[PDB]
């Protein structure tokens, strides 16, 4: 009864435009946008955040994957903290259709510098005055006495990897000292950028070459641990060259051979190296805490959307990770800069967003989940998929691989129906990461019973793992009618989709395979 | 490898030319995004304004929500000192714009009782009255808030909610009176004094030009600035009236319309038509609507000022984090990075020049942040869809402009030189976008400020007399801008620089293109 006034959802005026400038020009902040968020949200795991009732919380608005940040906490830590991981996870499992299966990361501490305890407790901090001296000594007995005056730190071959004049840079690269003078076991450094220093603060080196192991013997131990912990995907910090990616892969064992790699890229030499590095791993993390510190600032908005991009064509998953919504931590609304930046990072193509000290240990975990939520489903709107999809393909190789075909042709389909879903059956993940590498708009439904590929599944953009708990039928066809059909009930439940919409079902592996049938919702 | 991006400026697919972004392809020198500054106690003295303008400060912002008129004029005198201090050398002289940013219809609480802590604690599911009264406009804290609204209570009814500190507190009205309201606190922290509050369920009804605005207005015509930032612009009638107050005495200044609330985005293009340009005024529009669409509006109103060939500036808390910090988050360098490669003709600080700790490292990040994005754009579709897009014509200086556009790719031109009195001959160059810096040679001072407000317009003072024969006095005008490129490291002997020039005396047209190594 209202008339033509109305405005198109999902951003679709935009979507049908025939430019990109146009498409911008016709983006509608009174268009809202589908229910389902494709983007996967990851969440560091601390003190604000590790208790069982938080956790709910943070599953219900929209927590896909658990980080453990191995720089800091002990093994019984992050023993408890997985264990009310999923005792808040499993705590949804008596509703088949609404359980979200939650993923557990294990971020490794890696060739990481850290300074050693400010003198007195170790809680108080320092004030580093811009132009005084500070010593960076190399001496045990100053380990838990830094000041002013003298700072200890941990990494034994610093005074080999430095040069006079270079420059070290402290806390987040907040503070920054230019070598001096070197000595046998010490560095006489000039602060520059000065301020409040607090124990056990990380340090980087940008033009030093750091030949610290990329996983040491202590991180060995935790990998280890994190395999007898059952974590569905490793972190790797400080990726340099393919082989870091082996020794990670290889030392996890026949045991571990199934957890996700995905390499963390945060300094330069990661991103020269990037393409060997990509081919190695499973997936990527722009590790941009690091990353920036490492590179100039001003240059790591050219490495995002050159990982995202490359990540992208070669269908692996990548996350865009680390201060997204800083701010957060204090505050319970975003500056206009990170609402900005998750976006931009949905819209230049990220599997996933993480948040680090927002979850971890911020007074506003919950807020920040939901706004990273919020965010994402806008930005999904917004994507100019005409040109994308156009771009994946033509980028894309011919292949005899039916498969590939298969998911291509089920995506090309989405599109034209503008599908409600697309339901895929799938056991190891792979047919559903051919469908989203495509990047289609409508969710993509994974049904599968094996549940370390429902939480695997959140490293892709748009996979929605459902978890079937239902005894395998033993006529195929009646248990892929009774797969199908739980999906029908989640898309129902959930609002993705209602009954007559049209959807795009994959059947997945038959004893031909992923037979696609484009069918209305029952 | 290649410098300046120029292997993803190859690129046939935009998905590949994001694939070829390099951080060891170094930028070229010149930096095309206008940075615009807010001036306050943090930037206000000469020194500090001598480094600022260094730093590559285009325009100075002053902020009329705060101060007299005495201050302003001082921060005015200080600007210009500090820009005329580099006179002496007219080919390195920057010309510095003055911009004048309206209170308009603001809302703001009053002052914080003095004789207690200096910001009270709201605290969730308090009860907080919200008074009129002027008795109290000096006396706010935890029990009873002054603000400066005196119609609020016809505007607003129970339930509604009501947002204070850069919608960081939220209150919910309770019950209604003759001159109050009872609030409960919905989220609570630290209440300053003075700060900004947000109606976004209401239809609010103050005037687009107070009385103080007028005053302002006039004030800003009186210290001959170059813009105005006109603050909280709903409609075209808006517009209208603050041109009605710059008057025929202000005619040359520019008005950019701030759209920092949902009227604004939805009159959008009737307010465009009637502005000189645009800003994204981020901090009110991100309070007004929800924080997570503010992109959609950011992009589409970016989007819509480049399709009309009007600037639009990128603004606020886009380096938030430097007012206390050396460096920026990772978030607000993405954010910088993102406003150039949507289109913004400038980007611009608030309290990271006004009031924070760090003024000289925030305009040296915008600055750096700016020249790496400006390579990254894929002009390859930026061009060809500004053409396709734009009215079509047969003027012949808008089809030398496009010509010079398309010739200066061609030959990766280190400059497009441009003759201009008042700055459009220049403007229409860099509506379509060329990579290379525009050098625009104008005599006329105003025109030599304004021009910031275009990306990739460097404008150039010159200040020699004119010469008897018009050939000889534009190739005086083409020379100079030849030696500021010259000094200032954009070409060098063997580089190709296109210019353009006039018909031929007594003519209008700019219509004529010259492709010249540079001696
Ligand atoms: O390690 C990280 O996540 C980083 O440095 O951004
Ligand atoms: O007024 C402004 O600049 C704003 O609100 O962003
Ligand atoms: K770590
Ligand atoms: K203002
Ligand atoms: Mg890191
Ligand atoms: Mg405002």
């Amino acid at each position: 009864e209202a008339g033509t006034a109305f405005i198109q959802t999902q951003q679709l005026h935009a979507a049908m435009a025939d430019t990109f400038l146009e498409h911008m020009c016709r983006l509608d902040i009174d268009s809202p946008p589908i229910t389902a968020r494709n983007t996967g949200i990851i969440c560091t795991i601390g003190p604000a955040s590790r208790s069982v009732e938080t956790l709910k919380e943070m599953i219900k608005s929209g927590m896909n994957v658990a980080r453990l940040n191995f720089s800091h906490g002990t093994h019984e830590y992050h023993a408890e903290t997985i264990k009310n991981v999923r005792t808040a996870t499993e705590s949804f499992a008596s509703d088949p259709i609404l359980y979200r299966p939650v993923a557990v990361a294990l971020d490794t501490k890696g060739p990481e510098i850290r300074t050693g305890l400010i003198k007195g407790s170790g809680t108080a901090e320092v004030e580093l005055k811009k132009g005084a001296t500070l010593k960076i000594t190399l001496d045990n007995a100053y380990m838990e006495k830094c000041d002013e005056n003298i700072l200890w730190l941990d990494y034994k071959n610093i005074c080999k990897v430095v040069e006079v004049g270079s420059k070290i840079y402290v806390d987040d690269g907040l503070i920054s000292l230019q070598v001096k003078q070197k000595g046998a076991d010490f560095l006489v450094t000039e602060v520059e950028n000065g301020g409040s220093l607090g124990s056990k603060k990380g340090v980087n080196l940008p033009g030093a070459a750091v030949d610290l192991p990329a996983v040491s013997e202590k991180d060995i131990q935790d990998l280890k641990f994190g395999v007898e912990q059952d974590v569905d995907m490793v972190f790797a910090s400080f990726i340099r060259k393919a082989s870091d990616v082996h020794e990670v892969r290889k030392v996890l064992g026949e045991k571990g051979k199934n957890i996700k790699i995905i390499s963390k890229i945060e300094n330069h030499e990661g991103v020269r190296r990037f393409d060997e590095i990509l081919e190695a791993s499973d997936g990527i993390m722009v590790a941009r805490g690091d990353l920036g510190i490492e590179i100039p600032a001003e240059k790591v908005f050219l490495a995002q959307k050159m990982m995202i991009g490359r990540c992208n064509r070669a269908g692996k998953p990548v996350i865009c990770a680390t201060q997204m919504l800083e701010s957060m931590i204090k505050k319970p609304r975003p500056t206009r800069a990170e609402g900005s930046d998750v976006a931009n990072a949905v819209l230049d193509g990220a599997d996933c967003i993480m948040l680090s000290g927002e979850t971890a240990k911020g007074d506003y975990p919950l807020e920040a989940v939901r706004m990273q939520h919020l965010i994402a489903r806008e930005a999904e709107a917004a994507i100019y998929h005409l040109q994308l999809f156009e771009e994946l393909r033509r980028l894309a190789p011919i292949t005899s691989d039916p498969t590939e075909a298969t998911a291509v042709g089920a995506v090309e389909a989405s599109f034209k129906c503008c599908s409600g879903a697309i339901i895929v059956l799938t056991k190891s993940g792979r047919y559903a990461h051919q469908v989203a590498r495509y990047r289609p708009r409508a969710p993509i439904i994974a049904v599968t019973r094996n549940p370390q590929t429902a939480r695997q599944a959140h490293l892709y953009r748009g996979i929605f793992p459902v978890l079937c708990k239902d005894p395998v039928q033993e006529a195929w066809a009646e248990d892929v009618d009774l797969r199908v059909n739980f999906a029908m009930n989640v898309g129902k439940a959930r609002g993705f989709f209602k009954k007559g919409d049209v959807v795009i079902v994959l059947t997945g592996w038959r004893p031909f395979t992923n037979t696609m049938r484009v069918v209305p919702v029952p």
